[PDB]
């Protein structure tokens, strides 16, 4: 039983409902080839200069990812295609709003570009958020998902190069006795395609068996504004922040946030007013 494939043009309303039911879905043409081209162009350097996840020069090292992994967050100042294009995506926001309406506003927990080197071993099956948000394990089982992950293929995802393994229906599992690699299906995709999984879906990156292929992805974690992001955008230049849209500014934490409570008092407010009003932050300016 393979992962459902969907359209970013025709079947838009069916995407969240699918993930909801299966835990995963592939969105073909999630990003256009032109956008994926510029994204790669722009992040290429940073991917090569990034050190090991657990580098010694880091005060917040990551001991979970492997040495063959390279990750780059805080992509707003690096890429114009991310901050203008991806962040304002109508396919993304439709899915996000459909998924997180019960809770309210959402934002970006992380937007990272990940490049796996050749001979990169498979990861162990895991659920996201368990190394940053321990509170996600104390949620009831029927609680609607608090975060969803968009893994966008920046290059081909194949069986030889390590295409993601997913266990379907695993987001509705409490008992992890059936966790095994045999129960998984693959996510084959071309550049621009996106696998969409929730925070409770058991998945993993596969093994790179060729020795020559480099696999790259753009991973965007979206979550409710009630949870703290993994990455901070506090040091992003104001000129860059002021060149964004309001929606892009609020996704990055440069805005106040609301919740779905009927008489919501807000998040990140300053004596009744917004972050944006208080600092008189403009939008859509040039850089
Ligand atoms: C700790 N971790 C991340 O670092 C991470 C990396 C990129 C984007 C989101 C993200 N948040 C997570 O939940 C996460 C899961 C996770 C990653 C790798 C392995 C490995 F071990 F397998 F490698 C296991 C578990
Ligand atoms: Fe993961």
């Amino acid at each position: 039983s393979q992962i459902p494939r969907l359209s970013a043009i025709n079947d838009l309303h069916k995407i969240w409902p699918t993930v909801e039911e299966h835990g995963a879905a592939i969105i073909e043409s999630f990003l256009s080839l032109d956008i994926v081209r510029r994204l790669n162009e722009e992040v290429d350097p940073f991917v090569k200069i990034e050190p090991i996840p657990a580098a010694k020069t880091k005060d917040h090292p990551n001991h979970v990812l492997s040495t063959t992994t390279r990750l780059v967050n805080v992509l707003a100042p690096i890429s114009k295609a991310y901050r203008e294009d991806v962040l304002n995506s109508k396919v993304l926001h439709r899915i996000c709003s459909d998924a997180f309406h019960v809770y309210g506003d959402y934002w970006v927990l992380m937007g990272a570009v990940m490049e796996l080197a050749p001979s990169n071993p498979a990861q162990p099956l895991h659920r996201d958020m368990r190394f940053s948000h321990p509170i996600v394990e104390y949620l009831k089982p029927d609680a609607p998902a608090t975060s969803i992950n968009f893994l966008v293929a920046l290059s081909p995802f194949t069986a030889e190069n390590g295409a993601t393994h997913v266990i379907l229906g695993s987001h509705k599992w409490q008992n992890l006795s059936n966790v095994s690699m045999d129960a998984t299906v693959r996510a084959l995709m071309n550049p621009g395609d996106a696998l969409l999984i929730t925070d409770s879906t058991i998945h993993c990156g596969g093994a790179e068996t060729t020795g020559t292929e480099t696999r790259r992805l753009l991973t965007i974690t979206m979550g409710i504004s009630q949870l703290t992001p993994l990455e901070s955008n506090l040091a992003v230049p104001r000129p860059v922040i002021e060149s964004l849209t309001p929606l892009a500014q609020r996704l990055l934490g440069w805005a106040s946030q609301r919740s779905a409570a009927p008489r919501d008092i807000g998040l990140l407010t300053i004596r009744g007013n917004s972050i944006e009003k208080t600092m008189n932050l403009k939008a859509e300016q040039p850089l």
